[PDB]
């Protein structure tokens, strides 16, 4: 379901296509199911913990099927462009407060309105703790934008391959949780490529849309660079090129059809929201529940905020909406200091500390195959 078009708008650009709802990860899935079934997860995790850098040889002692899978998965696509990648990274850094806010509060809360992500995350067993699991898209979205992401001394190739490996492992594990099977609707196997592309629109497409709507200065070169970083990242995550949009016009159209209609409240999503709100409110950021609620509602809009169960705070939301664009125009250098209500500056400081504490200098545990 979800997806109804051909891939002529895609990175691969071809006329034909298989429905991404019924494609998973043909190279990773059986390699990980074997690694899990031979009881090699503890050992593979101790070995992979040593592999932290894009240019590093794989550690010896890996099982042969896994080594082969990994040396192939760490390859950059031939269409990756170094100059665009460096530019997309610079852009992400220069707009760091906006992109960090939008990933951590916008995309991270929107995830709790995406039923399959919420159920998979909620029921997933043996992986990261709940505290880390809930942050996982935002912190990966964040690290995607790093200056070094795809350079030899960076780590995003590492992060993407291990992430791809984790998704493969979950395809073999989640179906054995009766709780996930019973609530899955008709889906036999979790995390379709279609599902991955839903999350992608909740990240890349959403963030670009909101930055342009708020008046962040996004010239055409930067916008395409940011897209490219995201296209290379979808590929490195294991999304086939036939599903990755080629241009912003394609990404925007695909998001209206693939993301918008699947947003929905679930009990599992409700539970995830409370965890995320509690962790964010517990950071030493000054980001209280009222401020998170109002800003997340302004960002996501009222229909998504209602599904999520963020309560409408009409005064605070109106103050934000009337004045946040002035603050943005001021930080972008376009207007003199604006007379805005003082609480906007409070909000802005709370957001900056949030990016700092939750993402920038945040917790980065090693990405482990689940048990
Ligand atoms: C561009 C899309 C996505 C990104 C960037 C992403 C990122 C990540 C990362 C970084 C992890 C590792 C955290 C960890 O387990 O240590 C992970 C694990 C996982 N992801 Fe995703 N993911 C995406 C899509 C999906 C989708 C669509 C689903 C489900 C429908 C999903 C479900 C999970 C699950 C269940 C785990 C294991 C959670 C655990 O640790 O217990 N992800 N993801």
């Amino acid at each position: 379901p979800l997806w109804t078009w051909s891939p002529s708008a895609s990175v691969a650009g071809t006329g034909v296509g298989v429905d991404p709802e019924y494609v998973w990860d043909e190279e990773a899935d059986p390699v990980l199911a074997a690694v899990i079934d031979r009881g090699e997860v503890p050992a593979v995790n101790a070995l992979l913990k040593q592999w932290t850098r894009n240019d590093q040889a794989l550690p010896g002692g890996l099982p042969g099927d896994l080594r082969e899978f990994m040396e192939h998965a760490r390859r950059m696509p031939s269409w990756a462009d170094k100059a665009a990648l460096d530019r997309g990274a610079q852009f992400s850094k220069t707009k760091g407060i906006y992109v960090g806010a939008l990933y951590g509060l916008g995309s991270g809360l929107m995830s709790t309105a995406i039923p399959r992500e919420s159920r998979a995350v909620y029921y997933s067993k043996g992986g990261a703790d709940m505290k880390d699991r809930i942050a996982k898209t935002a912190r990966l979205g964040y690290d995607i934008g790093d200056l070094d992401a795809y350079l030899p001394h960076g780590s995003m190739i590492v992060t993407a391959v291990k992430t791809r490996m984790v998704h493969a492992a979950v395809r073999h594990l989640l179906p054995q949780s009766p709780a996930w099977s019973q609530t899955s609707g008709g889906q036999k196997i979790p995390i379709s490529q279609a599902d991955i592309m839903v999350t992608w629109h909740s990240l890349a497409t959403f963030v670009m849309r909101k930055m342009k709507q708020w008046g962040v200065r996004v010239n055409t070169a930067d916008a395409e660079a940011y897209l490219h970083v995201w296209q290379v990242s979808a590929h490195m995550l294991g999304v086939s090129d036939e599903y990755i949009p080629a241009t912003w016009d394609a990404a925007n159209a695909q998001s209206k059809q693939v993301l918008d209609p699947i947003l929905a409240h679930t009990p599992e999503g409700e539970a995830l929201t409370e965890v995320l709100l509690g962790i964010v409110a517990e950071l030493d950021a000054g980001l209280t529940r009222p401020l998170i609620g109002a800003f997340s509602r302004y960002t996501l809009g009222g229909e998504v905020g209602d599904m999520i169960g963020l309560a409408k705070q009409p005064v605070l939301e109106r103050l934000i909406a009337t004045a946040w664009p002035l603050l943005v125009a001021f930080r972008e250098g376009l207007i003199p200091l604006p007379a805005v209500p003082a609480v906007l500056w409070t909000l802005e400081e709370a957001l900056r500390k949030f990016v700092l504490l939750f993402l920038s200098e945040g917790r980065r545990i090693a990405i482990d195959i689940p048990d």
